């Protein structure tokens, strides 16, 4: 069949383009009868690689996300809500799948690593990412993989909250990508799962709860994180981290009126917007993300308290009539 | 790729006191069993800093003495396995230990260390619960002496498993201090902090032996060079611009505590440095 | 008391170059297998600094690729058990070497290193006879290409066998330039190298990651930072006293050769710094 | 495995590019426990092929180069000094070997052949390459091969010297390459070497000396042949054939300081000129290629006696202090 030409038997073929062909999968759980809770395996897809001719990780964002835990709402867009009756989680089998949209013609590197710190920071440099014990260092164009190294430890879930991310979460997760011409798409990749779910509970809630210090930094947290607020002295930062249609719901403290600003992939959906100037503010709204990045920010002067919550929601109302 | 270390490290040299001494009668769960302790294994420190998961298998306090069989006191090696519970208070105290030593100075002695063989963490990430991670806490203490002299010089028995391997962490020191303020980044290790007072900054080790200093600061106000303590001092270099801020490199080295240094100036309204442990190696032009 | 080692060190880019070159078209055999090396291990940079002798088990060279599938070229790795012979004049010389790979440059590519059982000496004290010592050297060549692009990304397949513990080995360099002169002292290893010429100097990298930059110099003259190809300057502080010399901190970060960077500068009448990488870190004031 | 598209069973691929690898060739002697006398196989690299649209032959150099009897320094690059310790050679295998750097959208002609007159002139054209018996005509991408018609003649080696180049050699051998779009590369060949050494001597000098007459052109030889050296009235030229680090011992009749130049790769090392003015002079100079076109002339004036010596060497030191 397949004829090509130039070739003597044992020689060397750069083709055109390549390109795995992708389906359904659909979950198994298995009845592991015990303390009569339950195991999951399924395949969760993770994000676009696009590329970074300088040098970029997980979107060159940062706050080690990507953190392996089961969830990471931030990660993991399926198991959100069953590792949500239970509060011990337990891996067995996670394997990094490395497809690609780009063609034998692309120039530049992607790279997927593993962190055993779920803490630790991020990757600096060319000579730092390559110093890792479970990395691989793929050309953009070819196909790759990566297996995780999982215990059988005990480990909790995020339901409580727990500042020490390491001594419960598996692992961290790189995808790394140097050397480009251009920061547009070549790669998009894949998670290989497989977990031991155990004491299931009365089913905890995915609501977020963000509290900004009134001069200050950073008040409470309950997560998971989909956002970050931020202040600065004026105004706003809403950062996502997740993508979809959420739900927005909160004000702040100002005085002045609200100029609903925000940036990149975005599709707002509903923006109220009560003040009372002088003080204080409140805003519901409902958006929905679909990339990174994607910004929002509120503009307002006088940003001496923030406050908000944000649990995923549909195209669904969020204003007056 | 699972590295096995056993080797011996040096670690303090213990003066007396009349009164009631620890770790130095000093304070904030010093000498912490983890190898990065910066503060306690000055060889281990920058060899597991290219991993994330430590175990140890021997570790053992030794005790020879430098003094003579006619000093008047006590010393005592301890262990606790809570990184976190705080500092011996007195006399009966001390002795309720499980894992103690009670031998006067100029005696030699012994200290062996329950090694567990769970896969604990190094700290290049933080963590709170340093009891969480860190395998025991350790404890040398001196009580009634006559002067707080020198009569001990304690070392380390080494034997450590190290796992997973990605990027050393950062041999190499970095600290902030505010323009006016307190403290800006650590990066750390940490042999050094410096603060400032209003004038005139301070460089309080923790850490021992032959360092590398550099930086400079803000001031107006050429640099007096003083320090106090154990102290060799190697090459102090010195550029200012009075009016504006200034440098210095300077390469010192230590071997006690307390070792101090601080640098006289004033309007002490930006303090920068960098520290990473160095040779007998020049920082001055020619 | 001996150690074992086996991990993974990235090593350099290969870049092109349609004429004919060998590594960097830099020459004095710098990518001798010894450890270290610093130019080419970066991470055992620190483990063979507290030992004495060493013995590989495994060693391998791995090729990844930058390019793509129209890249049109040929790169090349070599083994030469000389760490002195010179290299590679042209293509017939490369071709007839005992150890050789020739790949394409877009196709992924291997090379495993030849490894004996003698105990062979790391470079504390210095040997000229580098070749007794040192196991082999290493080549990367790259001939008839059409531009001096970037195609390759090479590492360093790992087992090392560590033996009688030393006391640590300077990480951190120290390079001195005469007042008018050429050269002082050295202590490296050596990732730099600081010349002058009569107006401004040269620091010329051979070693590539996030580095520290510690020193100053004489001049009398406000410095102007430049310098030339792979590079990301992380932190430039930079005090002067204009009529005297000066002082630079700085942090940057290469990943290329030819990274350069010079200072500039007049009468440059004497040349003091020191080198010992280090991460994202601070290295001004505030 | 492989899913290449549009194609049924029975279809051909002309893919982007191709390649083998290739590696360590470390040679094999064999025993002929013969006269005590030794037989050698190995690899032995040739040249890069280069481009030419317009008609070129090992690389527009003439004075059959090339020539197969070993050695031929200029061809043979291992096998310079064994047939060192002999004087009859005989070979059993030689191929032709040719793999490609470039990729399958260059467009050009490469050509192996080979004369069995060791001293008739080169290739002319088109029409003259492809009617020798032993040719090979390949695009430039697609990969090549050479087998050569080896009597079993006794035959001797260049030790003392021959004018009748034919008698004495095994062959010519040409490489070929018209119609392309530049003179870039995208060929690099290779020797398959088999050897029978014979009556072994006293160890042959591996020297240069080359002598141009007063007005003339040409005084002895000894070689072989890496050099060249003409005059013209004025100026010298010394013309590349060989490859590496030289030395070169030597100076001239002229009367008039001499200015160096060269021209194409190359590597000046050492370069110490006495002169008398008035007189002739002297040159020693050490110096390195790694190309052709490598030139080099020295610049003088009334070129009235060139002689000079070539053995190569390393970067060794020819200058005083
Ligand atoms: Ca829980
Ligand atoms: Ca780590
Ligand atoms: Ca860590
Ligand atoms: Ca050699
Ligand atoms: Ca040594
Ligand atoms: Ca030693
Ligand atoms: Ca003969």
């Amino acid at each position: 069949i397949i004829t090509h030409v130039g070739g003597v038997g044992g020689s060397i073929m750069a083709p055109v383009a390549v390109s795995r062909q992708l389906v359904g999968s659909k979950p198994k759980f298995t009845g592991r009868t015990s303390g009569g809770v339950t195991v999951t395996s399924h395949r969760e897809y993770l994000t676009q690689v696009n590329n970074s001719s300088g040098f970029v990780v997980n979107g060159g964002i940062v706050g080690n996300s990507l953190q392996l835990n089961p969830s990471n709402g931030t990660l993991f867009s399926w198991l959100p809500a069953l590792a949500s009756n239970f509060d011990q989680y337990s891996f067995n089998s996670v394997v990094l799948d490395y497809v690609p949209l780009c063609g034998t013609t692309e120039v530049g590197r992607v790279a997927l690593y593993f962190d055993k710190d779920s803490q630790d920071p991020e990757p600096a440099d060319r000579v730092e990412l390559a110093n890792f014990g479970v990395l691989k260092e793929t050309a953009p164009w070819a196909e790759a993989m990566l297996r995780i190294p999982t215990d059988k430890v005990k480990r909790y879930c995020n339901d409580s909250a727990t500042v020490d991310q390491k001594l419960i979460d598996l692992g961290q997760l790189g995808i790394a990508t140097y050397g480009g011409a251009g920061a547009d798409a070549v790669g998009e990749l894949f998670l290989a799962r497989s977990v031991t779910l155990y004491f299931p509970q009365p089913t905890n809630t995915l609501l977020s709860s963000k509290r900004l210090d009134l001069t200050g930094s950073l008040a409470d947290a309950t997560g998971p994180g989909y956002l970050v607020l931020t202040r600065t002295p004026t105004v706003l930062t809403h950062t996502f981290r997740a993508t979809g249609t959420f739900n927005l719901s909160g004000g702040l403290r100002c005085l002045t009126s609200l100029t609903l600003g925000a940036t990149g992939a975005v599709v707002i959906n509903d923006i109220l917007a009560i003040d009372n100037v002088g003080t204080a503010s409140d805003y519901f709204l409902n958006c929905t993300v679909s990339s990174l990045p994607a910004t929002v920010t509120f503009t307002v002067s006088g940003v001496a308290a923030g406050i908000l919550l944000v649990g995923r929601a549909r195209a669904n109302v969020v204003n007056l009539l």
